[PDB]
């Protein structure tokens, strides 16, 4: 029997841009996509749950391919500075006087309530305390990356480099087998991560199959200050240094030339585009659009939530398309359905899951969200694809399921304690200003 | 006997840059501030009604300086062009068959419900029939400025200029008297109203003691144009036909040079910035601080719901600090304060009002909306201001009050029937699609 048949007046199933089912259903058996049936077929067919959503649609779950979860503590904290500056003389010395197991837990857990509530279902996190993170993962219920980040200097995480490294391995090695949890390899960046710690982590993602996520070419300052130190951008360096690939996720990536668009197209890598963050603390625009057209996958993040400052993937997504067309002026550039893409399957394609997530698609995966378009923000509902773009926002997401089980239902959260989120968000106010 | 004492948690005043009262109450009187207090001393004092918001902030009323607001009914339905071919080929066409008394009355209704719900209380609006915006704007007892278009080209409303200006001049002689309704005179832009009908604009502007509401340097294509057809750019053929003075508010103005910015400073008249219009119709990016920094008064608008395609004053006066700062590649362009004095103060001086609205003082009009600040989104809830600019969600705005009266309580419509406006909605989503 069918665990459960999902009616909805729409879905998008980013299978082919511009693809909308209209009064279909979604059969999901064994937390997969089992069937997609005219929704007259439904009642026929039986199911241990029944759920109809008028005026709804039902879409992929939004992938959020580079987030700095636990930040959600920050939030507000640091705002008006350009990256060095706001990670030398705010960023780092708050974490350092903050962040223990405790802030991650209870920063991750905050974060992963926005980002249920708001239809994201997968993150691919980078942060320090990785057991903290993965156990915040298997709680929410939510498809979790765990980011471990590498880093020169000594923090009270670790000491140096090989310590991040030796402290993250260990910490995979208490989760090993969860389906719902990757571990990854996070150098920080080029200005913070050596040579040799760069083809330490290319050896160990080789051995270990796992992905490498990385901030690459945030700024002109770091791709110019690479050519002083290393003799090369920080491209080149990395592909001299063997780590531009597949299993590559190049957060950032605002600062390109053509020559770096083909390099990256050429080895396959992916790029996660945060526009709020890029034009926050003044980084720039990431020509997403040459990237996307030389064949890269270009998925979209948040960033942390003290450089955005939200969590909200609509409101991302929304901005990757405003921002593309008025950085190219060329109103054609990320239409509504290629964004729906880069915050789904592109996400998926970067994160090496595609076959698995991303898509409406019998055989794939049920990371599912339905927003209720029957609101005055989004009436006349004419087109959903637009509307999801332009016009819907995160407070439309009703229900939120990850592998066909529901993490949120009529916008309760179903696998955390939402009034337990804002006591530690409280307390975590209290500790900050004390 | 004060009508209402409101307590909140914060008050952001927009007296001064970073003012945030704690735990304090205002008083209304006769539909003004009459008192600000400490909420200890409120209890002692009687009222009509008494309202306790902890966990929220109250602040001025956003005021959008550019609508169009009838268009809620066209909301997604012309997307990935630029501005003449969007006018030309799509927008135009499908006013004139769709745009009547009926269009405009349900439309204006409409969005002036989903205005409400994200914390607007004044709207400057443009577009036809104005009788009808005029009407729905008493029905929903938002402060509301009619702008009577102005084009050569006959059209189902008007068949010549002089039509226009005598078909809006009637129409406002049917609402004098409202304190809370203002008719302005709209000719549409420099390419569509020409010289002699500017000078009758000026004129009767004049002698009426009326606005001027005009998209004005809107693209690249509009101000080379205009030397080739008028022999100088825009804004040099307003100056010549004395349009630019402070009645004036110039809707757009993305494409300017240094010249033009100084001009605009000497003679007083306001720019209403329209960011995310801006972005997806990709006309480029409005220097508001250059504006800023030369005196201009720079407000926020949203346009029209077909190129937004949202009415959220919250997610606008986000954007335009987010876009500030990308487009000067200074973090420090358009802090969080200096973005809500764009939605608010800015605002009422661009519309003659700064003395009656756009801050908490006492005597000005209680134009004021509340925050719940008590969500995943807005925790920890460190610093108001930021988190109202950076963080906070149309979503999250509880209530709503112009001149005292409440229009929203609790997110619910206390002057218009949601469910009617829905209604509409879906009506015209037939008669469109038809
Ligand atoms: O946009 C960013 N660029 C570079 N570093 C960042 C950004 N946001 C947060 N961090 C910092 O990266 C570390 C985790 O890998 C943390 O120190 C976090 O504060
Ligand atoms: O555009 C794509 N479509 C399908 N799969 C893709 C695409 N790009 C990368 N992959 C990757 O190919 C493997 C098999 O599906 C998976 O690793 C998937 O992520
Ligand atoms: O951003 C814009 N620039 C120029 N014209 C516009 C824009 N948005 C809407 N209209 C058009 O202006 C008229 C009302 O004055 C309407 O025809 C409307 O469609
Ligand atoms: O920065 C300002 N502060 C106060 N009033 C202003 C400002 N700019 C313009 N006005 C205008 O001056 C008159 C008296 O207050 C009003 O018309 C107001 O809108
Ligand atoms: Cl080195
Ligand atoms: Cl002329």
């Amino acid at each position: 029997r069918y665990e459960k048949i999902i009616s909805a007046r729409w879905i998008i199933t980013v299978e082919t841009d511009g693809e909308v089912l209209e009064n279909h259903a979604i059969a999901i058996r064994d937390g997969k996509i089992a069937a997609i049936i005219p929704a007259a077929d439904a009642a026929g067919l039986e199911a241990d749950e029944r759920l109809e959503l008028p005026d709804h649609v039902l879409m992929p779950g939004l992938i959020n391919l580079h987030g700095h979860s636990a930040m959600s503590l920050l939030r507000g904290l640091a705002d008006d500075k350009a990256l060095m500056d706001w990670l030398t003389n705010y960023i780092w010395p708050t974490e350092g006087k903050h962040v223990h197991d405790d802030f991650v837990f209870d920063g991750s857990l905050l974060a992963m309530g926005e980002m249920i509530r708001g239809g994201t279902t997968t993150i691919n996190d980078m942060y320090f305390y990785n057991a903290a993170v993965a156990r915040a993962g298997l709680a929410s219920g939510m498809r979790t990356f765990v980011g471990c980040s590498i880093l020169e200097f000594p923090t009270n995480y670790a000491s140096n480099a090989d310590d991040y490294i030796a402290k993250g391995m260990a910490e995979r090695s208490q989760f090993l087998g969860e389906d719902l949890l990757t571990f990854t390899l996070a150098p920080h960046a080029p200005y913070t991560v050596s040579d040799d710690t760069f083809r330490k982590v290319v050896t160990l993602a080789e051995q270990e199959d796992m992905l490498i996520h990385c901030h690459i070419h945030e700024t002109a300052d770091e791709v110019n200050n690479s050519v002083k130190e290393h003799g090369q951008r920080p491209l080149a360096r990395l592909q001299r240094l063997g780590l531009l690939s597949p299993r590559l996720v190049a957060a950032h990536m605002v600062h390109l030339n053509d020559a770096e668009v083909e390099l990256a197209a050429r080895h396959g890598l992916s790029t996660a585009h945060n526009p709020a963050s890029n034009m926050k603390l003044a980084s720039g625009i990431s020509p997403v659009s040459k990237l996307m057209d030389a064949g890269v996958a270009v998925g979209i993040g948040t960033d942390g939530a003290a450089s955005n400052n939200k969590l909200d993937m609509l409101a991302e997504t929304r901005l990757a398309a405003l921002l593309a067309k008025v950085g190219t002026l060329d109103p054609t550039s990320v239409p509504a359905a290629a964004a729906i893409r880069m915050a789904t399957l592109n996400g998926a394609r970067a994160l090496g899951i595609a076959d698995k997530v991303g898509s409406v698609k019998v055989g794939k995966q049920a990371d599912l969200i339905a927003l209720d378009l029957a609101q005055l923000e989004t009436a006349p509902a004419f087109d959903p694809i637009s509307h999801v773009v332009y016009a819907a926002g995160r407070e439309q997401v009703s229900h939120v399921w990850v592998k066909g089980r529901a993490l949120m239902r009529e916008r309760k959260l179903t696998t955390l304690d939402e009034s337990d989120l804002k006591a530690r968000a409280g307390d975590w106010r209290n500790r900050i200003l004390a």
